[PDB]
DNA sequence: GCACGAAGTAAGCAATTCGTAATCATGGTGCGC
DNA sequence: GCGCACCATGATTACGAATTGCTTACTTCGTGC
DNA sequence: GCCTGCACGAAGTAAGC
DNA sequence: TGCTTACTTCGTGCAGGCAT
DNA sequence: GCCTGCACGAAGTAAGCA
DNA sequence: TGCTTACTTCGTGCAGGCA
């Protein structure tokens, strides 16, 4: 049968104190009972405000009184819940804490209290802190203050709850600067909606399970409860607030009763007196539990498709709680459901099932990790040097100890650039890979770079928004870090004003670098201008596209406006700002323009003659320089070949005088011998290299003097090192002593993405040959083509952007036909094309 | 092997019709089932209060199509729900009506009617109109008004939905004066805290099985269903309104599935479109379907004790409608459940249980009449000459005959004074129990004294109020009916005012014995002021115990207060009102004034030395004059002359000789009773003249047996169990199913039988108590 | 416009560590003296 | 028949690539005459 | 079980033997 | 001139309904 | 973790001076 | 013929959302 029980190891005066201290609660958990109970009576009291105020008011009172269980945090010793032993567990968390309380917040912990304190005053001496729907706090963080014992947090009239601790609790998560990872900020994305959304929707609609959304109740954990744990501990003490909060509570709850008793005369033939409920309590509870074991045994036939039989049989069992289900080992399952099957028990503690199908464990060893341990998220919230304590101590056999080790350093080896010994030391050095990760996220820089192997990569992998900050120009590691602090991320840094930046002694160049206003201030004379322009308006090409009034009101000059909006000299010169803005952002080019405008159109425009034939294409100008063929044949004649020199040449002159309205036949050869007249000069022009001296110019240009004339020296001269950049020579060019990749980089374009991508100089080399650009490889190339290279298949889901279908436990090559027949790798109808839904549906994201 | 069947028997027309009625019901209780998909899914989406009101306006569009079902209620015939065949029990009933319609209540009773239409269009096409929760009418109306076809009731808008159908649905019942019984009374008693309560729970809290609770859909029954049937057809129907809702139904329907498209939105990334809940008819149904049947198997492992694997499997197998399964024959059970144990099932099906551990039935005998009558109550409500016609024809056999012939005169011949003939008669008079309980209610008292044999204890034994009023002198038979039937009841009357009780013929004196306002006549000198003192206060007691002022304010004299508080002479003319009669009321009586106040302070209070000083057998013509008192002066001498003297006469009656005096011709209980008091009392307890006269010689007068004697000791009087609860005061407690032993132990161990009301349930189950009982006497919860 | 820094980054280099392909462990399955 | 040959899958080896630090050797920026 | 409604003996006050 | 029938005024109480 | 939208310099082709 | 601005179209990579 299932355990519940705990001893007493305190003095006499404080055994008093903890039984005056659970009756008071147990009497204010009576009245959370009979107001439900009044609830669900009456129609008529199912919609009164002051009855739901009452409840609420029963709620408050009860969690006050439970927060003052075992307040020395020593008074009780061996809390056994639904039997697990929780005094080892709340030592071996970073906050400690008192076990009673922690046991308490469990579905029907309150036995084990119960039993610690000798109580049989009353029928069932329940005292349950879980309210969700009715709470007048937000769930979560009431079930955290009662972990924590704060009774100065705990309001005890409904009036004095701040709307921080209710619907505006994201309020109070602001205050104290709290580091927020991605689970918990898509967990508060979906509490802001409601805040009394239950944890198993969320874990439902997250694709988590109830352990994953709640997390462990320690600052140091991933989920719901970690975070309030997080920002309750920063709350420093209210002592006074505390014996306020003593004194009003007893006087309160007689007051309750007797304001239930009042209105439960306005709905009742027999008021609800307080004696009314001592004498019933199995009457009241019994619908309530009845509802909460109907929905609990649904849950797990339907979502996790336990047997009928087994799923009511473990509703009954554990009090229709879930969440105390999945974290309960297999060996108790059993016990309290012989029917049960191994596979059932993998399906709804999802613990088990990780343990198992993934660390290959037996289920004794992984009923010892969930015995000790409950969870995974509070293996991961537990000191690595606390397992080892337990292992050593025997109390923890070597498949299980080496199991929780794979699954702490697991958490740190999936960073890039950390393995197994950089992973050991920042376990060693902070305890628990989630403080890690905290202290990657409070930016914490030089505190990880001061761990033995923490360099450039392990930071840039683990700190975010360090590797943006780091690869600026100037920008060293303590800029980088005191930054970060002082603005709260890279986003933030990005976003703040000039003025600031430069009072934190940063160059007007590297804060261009970071805005990216390099083209706005090219245009502004200061960078104050650019950064409010890039405010205003968000991105410099909508700045661009701003309408021409628009970019005079609050501009400056209108030759500014044209230099914005790139306007030709000709264009520019030839009419007025509106219309030539109009004809640039409806054509784009000028040679456009004069293609699709005729030429009595740029004259009605109010262009000059010889400005009109200079916004017409060169070719219009090459026919009236010759021999004046004339504005209105010209262009009849560049009609017929559309505007191309090289199909002028081509025909015989009797064709040209066919397509054209009127033509002179000795003109129509004069024409044709000056077309074939100038492509002799444009493919004398065409073919043409350059010399040794601009290739010499373009290597100064790129990695500098001393580079380029050591490459020089190298090789013949510089038009042999440009013959080997244009043809990729990578090897050949990182054979030079002085020559690395930041140059190789610089030299040949794209080198630097596919060396980001894992790929060896030499496969990069054979890329670029093969491919010639890395845009091209991305839209064209196959995974088979890059097999062919020599390629990994993880370089190959890198270079294509499919690692979302990888990794599933998939292949390359089905997951590249996904994104060949629709779209993107986004886009029922999979089994059409007989594919397992089962990862897609996994992998939520 | 259920069997879910019915055959058409209209034209290809009507065949249409009744198709497209019943492929609009589809639709709209699809709209139902994805409001309520919507809502068990997302906790936001429970509490949306637009949702709500789009899922009821879906219910309305349901129920309102479900009505339109078989209008000329002869296009069906031959329906078989679960294997049980409506269209010879609809016949049987008072109102008849369409077994379509009366069908389509039932769970999965859509199933009849959708093979009986070839309904193919729709993956499941489920019509179901049993909502209780979110239902925006109160649920047993909601059912009543579908089974009998209203359509004109049936409101298409929740904005449409009147009070008098949901929460104030008590208005409704009361327009049209429908008799209630006392079932019915206390179901409604528990519908006013919660109308939604559903039907199981009002079984749990009254100890009634589902069937008693409910009842036949008819108004010739007991039951909500019965009750609401005999309100409903009082209602003319509205045709223009009815056309009015056939008009807008449609459209209105059309908007709700766009409101629900663009509501979706809010909650889904697919958005329900009317496509994309056809084409998910399973996967909506499949949670709500698992939810329902968990309820059921749960309620049968707890409150009906059935094995885990039996209970899950019967609330499989009849779609989680425990109703449906206390209705089943035994022999369906078990044809789906082939490992359900007889004692099981006739702990679920209490007709079952009735049928065999009381009327000593077959299995299959009971099971005939489950399938004929579905329950006792449906027994009950068909009439008796149709009972002999089935068993004429064959169709039921001897032993379910016999049965259903003595359960229908056992509820006849529990009243008093109705024995096997006169319960036959009236059965012949009027068809059925029901209807003759009913006509009691009503007050025909000329109707049921038309039978023969119903006398005078019969009518004070079946019309409520009638032993009341006809025991008034002058009141006969014609005008206790009128007044009845003008009133309402003897309650009624006796709150009626003096003048219209005069305009009706009443002397001063009847009146004055019905209210009992003597007293009150005895200070004011008429009635109609004393009868407005009864209304106001309630009792001439109330009025004595008024303060002083409060009796001067709007009163008379103060003599008069004087004479109300019964205040002595010296009391009164040595004192004021106020101080004399505070005495009065704190002491009591002048001795104690006397006694407990000094000389001195009477002195100080203002009294005078002297009078503060105060303030601390016979012959036989004396006996004659008594007798000429008691009897008159005829009866007197008429037993002076029979015995010795009228000394004689007196020894006779202090030793209470009731035989003997008898003896006298001329001489009857009348006059016994006015010699020898308490007589009267005892011969109203059903004790013979000699049993009353052992009981005043062993005790000496009624009040020391009232408290004094025991059961025991009134039987070794030799007095019937039936006399000795009768005159114990233990009626209430052995008209629950408890028998008079037991009932003086619960006077005894609590104090009062009144006492006995408000005693722990858990106390009453450590007595060996069932739940029906501890519900009669106080009540769950 | 160019001297002339003034920090700051690119490159090298040895030792260590990462990390993924190559191989080993292990449990089946099929062709032959 | 009893061994070995060839797979098949997951686990573990193993060795080339990347990283960690530390130290020069140039490289943009950027004032001032 | 409260409530209406006479019964009746007790007892203090007077007329009559 | 002092003891009896006689007769109100209390004070207490049972009986008979009716309602649960 | 993909994806659109920028930033921004690269680069191939010609007029403008030189 | 040759050295610069001048207009065109990419191609290279970083960043910010969103599911
Ligand atoms: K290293
Ligand atoms: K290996
Ligand atoms: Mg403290
Ligand atoms: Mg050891
Ligand atoms: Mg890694
Ligand atoms: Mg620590
Ligand atoms: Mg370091
Ligand atoms: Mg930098
Ligand atoms: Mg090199
Ligand atoms: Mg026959
Ligand atoms: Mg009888
Ligand atoms: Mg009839
Ligand atoms: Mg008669
Ligand atoms: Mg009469």
């Amino acid at each position: 049968a299932l355990v519940y029980d705990a001893e007493f190891v305190g003095s006499e005066r404080e055994f008093e104190e903890e039984r005056e201290t659970f009756l008071k609660g147990v009497k204010a958990y009576d009245g959370v009972l009979a107001t439900r109970y009044l609830m669900e009576r009456s129609s008529s009291a199912k919609n009164d405000e002051e009855l739901l105020e009452l409840h609420q008011n029963f709620i408050l009172l009860t969690g006050s009184y439970a927060c003052s269980i075992d307040p020395t945090e020593d008074r009780y010793q061996n809390v056994i819940v639904r039997g697990v032993n929780f005094d080892e567990r709340v030592q071996r968390l970073s906050t400690g804490g008192s076990p009673a309380r922690y046991a308490i917040v469990y579905r029907r912990g309150w036995r084990a209290i119960a039993k610690a304190l000798d109580i049989d005053e009353e029928d069932v001496p329940a005292i349950e802190v879980r309210a969700v729907k009715r709470n007048p706090l937000q769930p979560a963080l009431y079930r955290i203050l009662v972990r924590y014992g704060r009774v100065d947090l705990m309001p005890v009239t409904v009036d004095e709850v701040p709307p921080e601790m209710a619907g505006e609790f994201e309020r109070l998560i602001e205050r104290y600067d709290v580091p927020i990872d991605e689970k918990e900020e898509r967990i508060l994305e979906i509490l802001r909606e409601n805040p009394w959304t239950p944890h198993d929707e969320i874990a439902r609609r997250l694709g988590l399970s109830v352990s994953e959304v709640e997390g462990e109740k320690d600052p140091e954990s991933s989920g719901i409860y970690s975070l309030w744990s997080r920002v309750v501990v920063n709350i420093e003490y209210d002592e006074r607030t505390a014996k306020r909060h003593v004194k009003r509570r007893d006087r309160l709850l007689e007051e309750l009763y007797e304001h239930l008793e009042e209105l439960s005369e306005r709905y009742l033939r027999h008021p609800l007196t307080r004696r009314w409920i001592v004498e019933h309590k199995r009457d009241i509870m019994r619908r309530y539990l009845e509802q909460r074991i109907v929905e609990c045994a649904l849950k797990l036939q339907d979502r996790y498709g336990i047997r009928e039989d087994v799923a009511l049989c473990l509703a009954r069992a554990f009090d229709g709680s879930i969440s105390m289900i999945a974290t309960t080992p297999y060996r108790t399952l059993k016990d309290v459901c012989p029917d049960l099957t191994l596979e059932e028990a993998k399906s709804v503690n999802r613990t088990l099932a990780t343990l198992i199908d993934e660390h290959g464990l037996s289920p004794d060893a992984a009923d010892e990790l969930i015995e000790h341990f409950e969870s995974i998220a509070g293996i991961l919230a537990t000191d690595l040097e606390e397992i080892e304590r337990m292992y050593e101590e025997g109390r923890l056999s070597e498949e299980a100890y080496r199991a929780a080790v794979e699954i702490q350093l697991a958490e740190l080896t999936k960073k890039e650039g950390v393995g197994r010994k950089t992973a050991e030391r920042l376990l060693r050095a902070f305890g628990n890979p989630e403080r890690v990760k905290q202290l990657a996220r409070e930016f914490e820089i030089e505190k990880l770079a001061s761990v033995e192997g923490v360099g450039e990569r392990v930071l840039r992998s683990l700190v975010p928004g360090y590797a943006s900050l780091i690869s600026i120009r100037g920008i060293d590691r303590e800029r980088a870090e005191r930054l970060l602090k002082k603005y709260g991320g890279y986003s933030k840094v990005r976003e703040a004003g000039v003025e600031e930046l430069r009072e934190d002694g940063l160059t007007d160049a590297q804060i261009r670098e970071l805005k990216g206003l390099k083209t706005l201030e090219s245009i502004v004379g200061d960078l104050e201008k650019a950064d409010e322009l890039k405010r205003k308006y968000g991105s410099a090409s909508a700045v661009r596209r701003l309408p021409v009034e628009e970019l005079r009101e609050l501009g400056f000059s209108d030759d500014e406006i044209a230099e914005i909006k790139g306007i030709p000299k000709k264009l520019r010169e030839a009419f007025d700002l509106e219309t030539a803005a109009e004809l640039y952002e409806r054509y784009g080019s000028l040679k456009e323009i004069g293609r699709r405008l005729s030429y009595d159109d740029l004259l009605e425009l109010g262009a000059t003659p010889k400005a009109a034939a200079e916004i017409k294409g060169p070719e219009f100008k090459f026919l009236l320089n010759i021999e004046g063929v004339g504005p209105k044949l010209a262009e009849r004649i560049l009609e017929a070949v559309d505007y191309d020199l090289e199909r002028l040449a081509s025909l015989n002159p009797e064709e040209l005088a066919e397509k054209v309205e009127g033509l002179g036949e000795e003109l129509a050869e004069r024409v044709v011998y000056a077309a074939r007249e100038r492509v002799e000069s444009r493919r004398k022009s065409g073919r043409q290299e350059r010399s040794e001296e601009e290739w010499k110019e373009w290597l100064e240009r790129k990695v500098g003097e001393g580079r380029a004339r050591r490459l020089i020296e190298y090789f013949g001269s510089a038009g042999e090192v440009g013959k080997l950049v244009e043809n990729a020579e990578v090897s050949k060019l990182l054979e030079v002593p002085g020559i690395g990749d930041e140059a190789v980089a610089r030299l040949v374009p794209g080198y630097k993405t596919l060396r980001d991508a894992g790929l060896t100089p030499a496969e990069a080399e054979r890329v670029l040959k093969r491919y010639g650009s890395v845009s091209k490889v991305q839209e064209g190339a196959t995974p088979d083509e890059l097999r062919e290279l020599g390629l990994g298949d993880a370089k190959i889901a890198r270079i294509l952007g499919l690692r979302s279908l990888v990794n599933a436990r998939l292949d390359v090559d089905t997951a590249y036909e996904l994104a060949r027949r629709y779209g993107s790798v986004s886009a029922a109808e999979l089994r059409e094309l007989g594919l397992s839904d089962r990862a897609i549906a996994r992998i939520a994201g």
